[PDB]
C-alpha cells in the first residue's frame, strides 16, 4: 500500500514475507493452548528493538539482532512464562522515520537458526530479506517465519534471528538528521502455546521492576560501613580491575565479591615471622581463608571480600593501608589498634600489589604465628582517590573477576563513598588521610536483577530520576555488573547526586548508544 | 480506519435522567483545552508528550455543559492537527488507553491499543475516535477515566528544520455521548476559559518588596533557580511557606530580643523572632513569622553584608523611638545559621534589653549587598514544609516582578546607610486572584499574552500551577528588562512540555 | 505601593504657628497640576486628622531629603494638609502641606511616608477624610440606606514616642477602610448583575455564628442593625461566602444588635 | 477539489460553509430588487482584505475582521448606495500563498452579530470556522452566511464578522518568506436588494477619489499665509498635541481646528492691566472669543484657530512669540507693529504654556482695557523647529483634540512650512528667527475625505506619486486625521518632496503595515 | 422541592436512588438529601422553634438482594433502654455512694472531668472505666 504525506513526499506501508511460512500441525503437542485474539491484534515494541541509525554509522555493521521467540512481544513472553512449549512466527514491523530529503537503505534479513550472522552490505543479502528505503519508510511489515525442525519449541532451542543492517549509508547533508528505527511485533494467527505449567521458569522477566531505593541506601562493596555519598563518573577511570565490588546476573558474585560486604569486611592473619628491610619493621602475616583451608589455586588466595584498596604499585615508605589490628585472645581480640599494613611485600614483584596471604603489618611487636585481626578501615600515607581506585593485580587461576572497560563513548558510573580520616594525636605512628572509594556495583540492585534475570543478549537501560522527575539521567546497566553512561565531556571530577529512584526504561542492545548525554566538562 | 475501536452505545437505562445535548455540539469541531504540545528533535524518545482522558473536558463546550451536569457517558471523536513541514521526519501514534491499563514507554507496544497514525509531512489532519471505556451504565464524577496518549511514532531523524512542531487537538462528542443528572453550575473542575482582569504589574503588589510598586518585569539567566519563600504561590495549595495573600500586613514583625551578644564578633546582639502565628517553636510550623522576609543578603559575610531595619523598643500603646538598625539572620559566624530561617537574628544596637519586644521592619539592605546577593533567599532546612526550590525547564528563564528599593543615608551618627538595590518577586497575589478564581486543568499550563504597546508588541508567558512564569529565550543576558505596561491576557492551556512559539532575545 | 509619596518641598513659610514650612506633593502619575486629574499622588492618604487645628491635630511622617541613590536622614516628622489657617486649604487635597522641620530646602524632593497621627487626633478625627472639591471626579461621599450601617475594616496603628528631642510622638489610634482590594479581587473576577446588590454571609465560629452583609457595587458594605452603638466590633475570623443576589432595597433578615 | 503544482507540491481549492445558510423569504420586503448576474459571477477584493502574515506575527492576534455586508464587494456596496434594504450572504475567498516549504495554519471563524471577537488560538475555535494550511493554500471559499433575525437589513444593523487569525505560526526558516493573504468576495445567489431609493446615504464611498493636487497648494493650518514647502517626517516627533491643525472625518474639525485657517489666523485681545516682573514689562491681555462671549469651560478658552506655536514650557527671557499688534481704532487698528508675546504667564504653571485668554505682550505702553490686534506671524528668541513643534498644553473640558501618536513602527508625516524671519534694523526690540512649522493635516484633503466618508473600521492607504509615477511612496491616512508612513530608519531631518498627486490605493486595517518602507537614515 | 412553614399538609418528595452502579452494597457512597431554610423567619413573631418530622416509604421498585444473617455494625433504628433508676446506676465520680438525685446548675458551665466522660464511639475516655468501683 502507498500514501502521500501532508504535501509532497511518498510513504509505503509495505507488507511481505521474505521467507515462506510453514505452519506446524502441532500434532505431537499434547494440548494446543489457545491465545487471546486481542494479543494477536495488538503490537508491542520488541526489547532492544529501538536502534538509531545516523549518517555516521558504518555501513555493514548490524544494528539490530532479534531471536524470533515469544520474548519479542511482551504479552507473548509473559504468557510463555505460563506455558511450556511455543510455536508459530511473528509479524515484525519496521517503523522508519522517512523525510524524502534523506537518502539510504536498510536491509532486514531473516537468519536461520544455528547460522552465524554476518555483518556487511555484501555477504548478507543471500539470506531471505527485504530492502527499505529511508525516503519511503513507514512500517515495512516483515512476517518473520518460525523456522523449525521440531513441531514446537522447548525452552533453550536455537532460534532464527532477524538482523537489520545499513544497506546504503545515510548521506543526505540536511544537517545531521539521524533516523530512529522502532521495531514492533505480535504473534501471527498461527502462533499457539502448549502444555500449561506453573509459572516459574528461566525466562527473563519481560520488565524488570527496579525497587525504588536511593544509592545512599545501597552499600558500597569496596567500602562497607560507609554510606554511598553520591554517584560518580570519571574519564580517567577507564578500566575496573576490582575483585570486591563485582556482581553479574549469570555467574553471581565474582572473585571476592560477596552479597554481605559488611559481614565479610573483617579478616584475620596468622602473623608469620620475618620482615622486609624497610625503615619500619613490617612483619609478614598470612591471611587465613575459612573457605580455602587447603591453599590451592582454584579458590581465592585471600579471605572472601577482604580488601581492595590497592594503594600503590611500588608503595614503599610513601603509601600504606591502615587497619585496626588485634591479637586473638580468649573471647575477642587483645588491644585492637590501628596499624599501617600492605599487600604482599614491596621488595618483590608479583607480591608488591597482588592478592595473596602475605601482607605487611606495621606492628613492630607482631607475635610469631599468632592469630591477628585485620580491619582494612582506611588508608594513610600519600594515597589519593585514584591510587585507591586502582585495585591490586590479581593473578593465578582463582576465577577472579577480569578487568573490564566500558564501550567506547561510555564511562563507568561509580558509587562514590566518602571515607573519614582517622588521625591520632598521640604517637601511634599512623594517620589515615581523607580519601574516597568507588564501587562498580552494589549487591542491592543486583538482587532485583537476579529476581528479574536479564534477557540474554539485552542490556538494562535504567533512567535515573533525580529531581522528582524534572531531571532524568540515563545509565546503561550491563549484565556483567558495570553500569555506564554516554558522556561527551572529558572531566574526572564530575558528580551525580544520590537522590535515588532508579527506574527501568527498556531493554537495549550493548551497541545501543544512550540518547541522553552527560557533559563531564559541564 | 478512522475508528480503531468502535464505540459501544450505552443504553443509559440505569440513568435517572438522560440529559441530551444540542446536536450541533456533536456536529461542530473544536480544539481541546490543554491539547497543545510541542514536539522537537530535542524531545526525549518514549516520553509521553501529552496525556488526556475521555472526559467532558476534551471539548470546551462539553466541559461547560459538564459544570451543569453530574453524570456523563460516551467517547470523543478526536481530530489531530499537525503543524508539520516537509523537512519533518516522523509519525505520531495515538493509542486510546482503556482505564486501569498502563501505557508502555515504547511505540511498538502502543501499537497494540486501538490507535491511528498520520505523517508529519501530510497536511490534512487525521480523525481518531477515542471511545469511553465504561464498566458502568454511565459515568459519575471523580471516577477513573480512560486515557488518550499521543506518542511520536518516529522521532526527528532528519531534523533539518531544527525547529519544534506544534500540535493541537480537536474533539467532538460522539452522537451517542450523553449527559445526565442536571445540577447547579458550580463544580470543582477547572473552567475551560480563564478570564484574567486587565491589571498592570505595577498595579500589582510585590510580596518580596511591599511599599515599592512593581517597576518592571525582569529576565536573567544568572537566576537559574528560585528558592524564595514570600513570592511563591500555588494554585492548588494556595500560599506556600511564609508567602501570604497580604504581603503588606505580614511585612511588619517583632522579636523578643533576649539580652545576648554575638559570639564570634560581639559587635551585634541576638534577638529571637516571636511567632504569633506559631504559638510554640514546633518543627512543623514555620520557624519565622508568616510572610516576614527572605532577603538572604549574606552567606558568610559577618559585616560586609547587612540588612537594614526600622527597630524600636515595644512599650504600652506602641513601639519606642523606631530608628533604623542593621541586622542579619541567626549566627553569621555559624554554619546552618548565617543564612537560614529561624528566630535568632543580629541587631546593631549596642544596648538591647533582656526579653523586650522590638519592632522589626526589614526595610532594606546595607553594606556591599547587591541585587544578586538579595536574590538568593536564605537556605532554610527543616521539617516545616518550606517552599521547595525550583528552576524553569531547560530553554526557558524566570520572569520576575522587578521592584526598585530606594536607598537611605544618614548624616547624623546613626551608623546605618541603606544601599540602593532591586527586588525580584516570583509571583503576585493579584494574579493569583484570577488564578484561584478559575481553577487550572490538572497537569496543564496557562499560556498568557502580555501586551505592552496597545497590542503592537506581545510577549507570551507560561504560568505553571506551581506559581512561576517562564519565557522562551534564545539569548543569554543578565540585565534584560520588560516594561510594566500591563494587560495580561489568557491565551490557552498548554502542556508543561509545550515550548512558546514566540522568543525573547536577551542579548538584545 | 502607592503608600509612599514625595514632595518637591518648595521654600514656603507656615502662617499662624511658625517653625513649619510648606511643601508641594510631586505628581508622578499627574505630570502637571490639572483640574481633572487628581491633585494629590495616586493613593497617598486620606487621614484628614485636623479640621482647623493648627497644632492640636497633626500627622506623623517619616521624611528624608532626597539625594542620589536614595533619601537622606529619614526621620519622623509632624505634618498636615495645605494651610491649617486657610479655609478651603486646611483639610483638602492639594500639593501644599505643613512640615514640622524648621529646615526645609528650596525645591528638594522629600520622602513622605504618612505613617501615623499625633496630638489630640483620635479615631473620630482620622475617620473624617479631608474635604475635597474640584473637577477631578473625587470619590463621592456616601451614606448607608436608612436602617443599615457601614461595616469597616478596622486596623491597629502602633504608636511611637521618642525620648530624644525629635519632637514627634505618634498617638495610638485605629483606622477604618470602606472596602478591600482583596475582596474586589473576586468582585471583578465575577461581575455584578446590573442594579443588584450582593448579599454575603460572614461566618465567624466555624459556622456556629453567621452575619449577613450587603456589598453594594459602590464598594461599601452594610449590615442591618436594630441597636445603636459606637464601639461595636466583629471578629476577623473570615470565610466570606456569597449567599444570593438581592435588590438594593432588600432588608437583611438577620439583625445585629449594636447596644449588645 | 485538489490539484498538483508545476512539479511536486499540492494545493487544495476547498469550498465549504462553516455555518449553514438560512435564506430569508423576503416576504416583508415590499419589493425585492434583483441584481445583475455577472455581479454574482464576478469577484472583488474586500477593503482591508489584504493582510500579510509573516513568521514574526504573534499567534492569536487577529489579522482580518470583516463585517458581512454589501461593503465587502465593491459592486454590491455601490448598488447598496442605490437601494435601502439588503439581504443574503457572501462567498468569501481566502487566497493563500502556499509553497509547501512553509508550515503554519490560519483559522477563519464567522463571528455572529453582537458577539465580541476574541483573539487567541484557543477561545476562538468555538465559533464555526475552517482551518487552512499554508502548504495547501489556494482559495478556501468560505460561504459567509447572513446571520439575521430580521428578514432584511436596514442601515446600521449590527452584522456578523468573519475573522482570520494565525492558527499555527509560520516557522519554516526558508529565509523569511512572509505569506500574503488576499480576501475576495461576491454576493451569493440568494443576495437581493430592496426598496430602491435616491442614491444619497451614509455609505462610505467604495473608492475615495483623491483630488490630484500638490501639498504646496494645500494650506498649513498651524502656519497659514505660508506655503507648504515640503512634506516632512521626523523620528523624534512621536506625539502630536496640536489644536489648530486637526481634522477628522467623523467629528469634523476638533478644538481650534478650522476649515479656513487663514480666515481665523487673526485674533484680538482686551489688554487688561498688570504685568509679570520680567525684565521687559510684559503687560497681560485676554483674548476675546466671539464664539465664547460667556467664558465657560465647554467652549474653547481662546479664539478659534488662533495660535499653536507654543515655544517653551518655561520660556522666560530666552524664548518668545512675535506678533503684529495694534490698538483698535475707528476703522482698523492704530500703528500695528510687531511685538514679542507669550501664552499665559511664565510666573505660574498651568499658565506658562496653555490655552487661555491671558497672554504676555511685549508692548510696554499697552493701554489698559483697550482692544488690541494680535497676528501670531512668527517666532523670536531662541526658539527652534522642535520647540515650535510642541504645542502648548491644553486643559479643561473644551473638547480639545487629544494628543495622538502613530502606531508602533509608523511615524507622523507632516506638512513642513518654511517661516520667513523678520528682522528689524531699528531698535524695535524684536527679531523673528528663521523657523519651520509642521502641520498634522490640511483641511483640503479632509474636504474630499468628508465627501468620501471613510468606511468604518478602515484606513485610507494613500500612495504618494512623486516623480511622475517613477517613485511612489505609501502613506497610511487614518480617519482620526493624522497621516503615517512605515519607517525603518531613525532620523529627524528626513524630507519628502512636494510634487503632489496623492492617489487612493486601497482601504486597509489600522494594524496593516505599509509594504513600502521609508529609510529615515538614508 | 420547596415547602412553606404555614401550610400544614405534608409535602411528598420522591428521593430517587442515584446509582452509577447496578445495585448498592453496604458502605457505598450515596446521594444525600439536604433540607435548608429557603427563606429565613424574618417575622419571628412566634419566636419559638418549629419542629420538623420526616416520614419515608420505599418506592415500588425498591428491591433487596443477597440474603444474609441479621447482624450488622450499623446502629439500630430503635434504642431500647432497660428501666433502671439513676440511683440504681453507678456514679463514676463517687462509687459506694448511690446517685441521690439528678442535678442542674447554671454555674457549672463546662465539664472537665475524666472519670465521668464516656463516648459511644470511643468507649471510655481518659481515666474513665466501665468499673469505677
Amino acid at each position: 500500500t502507498e500514501q502521500v504525506t501532508g504535501a509532497t513526499g511518498i510513504t509505503q506501508s509495505t507488507v511481505t514475507a521474505p521467507l515462506p511460512e510453514a505452519v506446524s500441525s502441532l500434532s505431537l503437542a499434547p494440548t494446543v493452548n489457545a491465545l487471546d485474539p486481542w494479543v494477536y491484534l495488538n503490537q508491542t515494541e520488541v526489547p532492544g528493538g529501538t536502534f538509531t541509525v545516523s549518517s555516521a554509522t558504518q555501513p555493514g555493521s548490524v544494528l539490530l539482532e532479534l531471536e524470533i521467540s515469544p520474548e519479542l512481544n511482551l504479552y507473548t513472553s509473559h504468557l510463555f512464562r505460563m506455558y511450556a512449549g511455543w510455536s508459530g512466527g511473528f509479524s515484525l514491523k519496521l517503523l522508519v522515520a522517512g523525510n524524502a530529503f534523506s537518502a539510504g537503505k536498510l536491509i532486514a534479513a531473516i537468519i536461520p537458526p544455528n547460522i552465524e550472522v554476518p555483518n556487511s552490505a555484501y555477504l548478507l543479502t543471500g539470506f531471505p530479506h527485504e530492502i527499505l528505503d529511508f525516503r519511503t519508510a513507514d512500517s515495512m511489515e516483515i512476517i518473520a517465519p518460525d523456522i523449525k525442525n521440531i513441531d514446537y519449541h522447548f525452552r533453550g532451542d536455537k532460534l532464527g534471528k532477524l538482523v537489520v543492517m545499513v544497506y546504503s549509508p545515510l548521506r543526505s547533508t540536511s544537517a545531521d538528521f539521524e533516523i530512529e528505527i522502532k521495531l514492533t511485533s505480535a504473534p501471527l494467527p498461527d502462533f499457539k502455546f502448549t502444555m500449561l505449567v506453573p509459572p516459574i521458569q528461566n525466562n527473563a522477566l519481560p520488565i524488570w521492576s527496579i525497587p525504588q531505593a536511593p544509592p545512599y541506601s545501597m552499600v558500597n562493596p569496596r567500602s562497607p560501613l560507609t554510606p554511598v555519598v553520591e554517584l560518580y563518573i570519571n574519564s580517567s577511570y577507564a578500566t575496573c580491575n576490582h575483585q570486591l565490588g563485582r556482581y553479574t546476573i549469570y555467574q553471581g558474585a565474582i572473585g571476592n565479591s560477596t552479597f554481605n560486604p559488611s559481614g565479610a569486611w573483617t579478616a584475620t592473619c596468622t602473623a608469620e615471622a620475618g620482615s622486609v628491610t624497610g625503615h619500619p619493621n613490617w612483619r609478614y602475616a598470612l591471611l587465613d581463608l575459612p573457605d580455602n583451608p587447603t591453599f590451592d589455586p582454584t579458590l581465592p588466595p585471600v579471605p572472601r571480600g577482604f580488601c581492595d584498596w590497592g594503594s600503590g604499585v611500588k608503595s614503599g615508605n610513601k603509601q600504606h593501608l591502615v587497619c585496626f589490628t588485634g591479637k586473638k585472645v580468649e573471647g575477642g581480640f587483645q588491644d585492637v589498634d590501628t596499624h599501617m599494613w600492605d599487600y604482599g611485600d614491596n621488595e618483590t614483584v608479583g607480591l608488591d600489589n597482588t592478592y595473596q596471604r602475605t601482607i605487611y603489618i606495621k606492628d613492630p611487636s607482631l607475635e610469631k604465628d599468632a592469630q591477628y585481626l585485620v580491619i582494612p578501615m582506611g588508608v594513610s600515607g600519600a594515597a589519593n582517590d585514584d591510587t585507591v581506585q586502582v585495585a591490586p593485580n590479581c593473578y593465578g587461576s582463582w576465577d577472579y573477576a577480569p578487568t573490564v572497560a566500558p564501550p567506547l563513548g561510555e564511562q563507568f558510573v561509580w558509587f562514590r563513598s566518602q571515607l573519614p580520616a582517622s588521625k591520632t594525636t598521640t604517637t601511634s605512628g599512623v594517620n589515615s588521610v581523607p580519601v574516597n572509594v568507588n564501587a562498580l556495583m552494589s549487591p542491592d540492585l543486583m538482587c532485583s536483577a537476579y529476581a528479574s534475570g536479564f534477557p540474554l543478549g539485552k542490556v538494562a537501560l535504567l533512567d535515573y530520576v533525580l529531581f522528582g522527575g524534572s531531571v532524568v539521567r540515563q545509565f546503561k546497566l550491563y549484565p556483567e555488573g558495570y553500569m555506564t553512561a554516554n558522556t561527551t565531556g572529558s572531566n574526572t571530577g564530575f558528580i551525580i547526586p544520590a537522590d535515588g529512584y532508579f527506574r527501568f526504561n527498556s531493554w537495549v542492545s550493548p551497541s545501543f548508544m544512550i540518547s541522553s548525554v552527560v557533559d563531564l566538562n559541564l
